[PDB]
This record gives structure tokens, sequence and C-alpha cells, in this order.
């Protein structure tokens, strides 16, 4: 879709990712970043009106980012339930995945390994 | 026992892992790790200031994480020793492996068999 959705200010970084990720020129760490990360990763986002959005960022096929709790090409590897501000704080830097998740701010399911290395994953998924 | 230790930024890793594998909700989570990669870890850290601290990740018995170079039940199967710094790079994403490994940024003892799976 187009990815961004009310009362989620983080959600339009869904949409830069995707551009990023399946950008023609960027063939290579496409398929890097899918040999590495090799699973799929669903954010829940819950926002300050109580709501809950998913997006899905499918690293184990082909590189796809969409809306929705699950890919459809696959059930889900990891599982990351946080807030929409604290979302937007960890892709702008300021704050940590491992923090997050030792304070109670960020659930995982799924192998925590490649939780903790979610912000590396981010970089090097739309890094154009 | 908070696991991370000061001075050792990376060591936080050693509380979500715990944590992570511990969750009663991934008991098949923490099911397969224990049977696939089999073996018993230690990290040995080494920050910029000198010092050694040493953390062990059972997951060949029932999948324990601590603090110490000796898991309590059986001991070590593989040592990893590497920097704090190259550690937190690692563990977030942001470093590979087998190439902290062929710069000598990473060191491996022990058992090659247990080694290979991870």
């Amino acid at each position: 879709m187009s990815l961004k959705v009310d009362g989620f200010t983080s959600s339009i970084i869904f949409d830069v990712i995707r551009d990023g990720l399946n950008d023609p020129s960027q063939a290579k760490q496409k398929a890097e970043s899918i040999k590495k990360a090799n699973a799929i990763i669903v954010f829940n986002l819950k926002n300050k009106a109580g709501k809950t959005e998913s997006w899905y960022l499918d690293l184990k096929n082909d590189g796809d980012v969409g809306k929705g709790n699950k890919s459809p090409k696959g059930d889900a590897d990891i599982q990351l339930t946080l807030s929409d501000d604290h979302f937007q704080q960890l892709v702008e830097g300021k704050a940590n995945a491992q923090r997050l998740f030792m304070t109670g701010k960020l659930k995982v399911k799924g192998n925590v390994m490649k939780a903790a290395a979610i912000e590396g994953i981010l970089k090097n998924a739309q890094n154009n």
C-alpha cells in the first residue's frame, strides 16, 4: 500500500524503507540483507490512542515491505511490539533496542538475537 | 542477577538473551536453540581499560545464561574472545562474525565440533 497510517507518526518510515529496499539499483544489498536477516520481521506498533497497526519486513524470501502482521509469503520469524514513539526513537537512534527490551518497552517474539540486531538490520536494509 | 557489568557496554545482551531464552511464552524457541546449538558457549570480553569479563550461554542442557567462564551443568564447549566494542557491533548487526575472525578481532578456543553450530 502506501504504508503510512493515521495515528502512527512513525509509520511513514515504512514507505521510505520499502522504496530503498525495492530500488532496482540496490539488487545487491537487498540480496545481502535477505541472506543476513533470513527472517520475516513484523512490527506491531501501539499508539497513544490505544490502537495497534502492523507492518512486515520480509527479509527471507524476495524482499518486500508491506502492511499487516503477516507477510503473504510466510509467517513471522520475529514480532516486535512497541509504542509508536519508541519505534521512532529507535529509528532516529535515540533509543537502543536492547535497552527498550530490558526496560519492558519492547516485546519480542521469536529469536531475541535477531531482534537485538534490528537497528543493524534496518540500516543495511534500505541504505542507498 | 542483572548480568551486565559496568565498563562492558555490550554486556546488556546477556540480560536480553536470558530474558528472551527464559520467556515462558517462548518454550519452543528455547527448545530449538538447545536442540540445534547443542553447546555451552563462553564469552571472554575485553575492554579498552584492560579488563576481562566472561559469561556463559548453556545451550545444550536446559538453557541458562550467567556470569563467569564456567557453566554449572557440564562445562564450556567453545570460548569466544573479543573486545567489548566489537561484540557490541556483532550483537547490534553492524559487524560479521567470520570477518571479525579472519581479521584477528575474534578468537575461538575449544571444540570446532560444537562451534560450527551456534
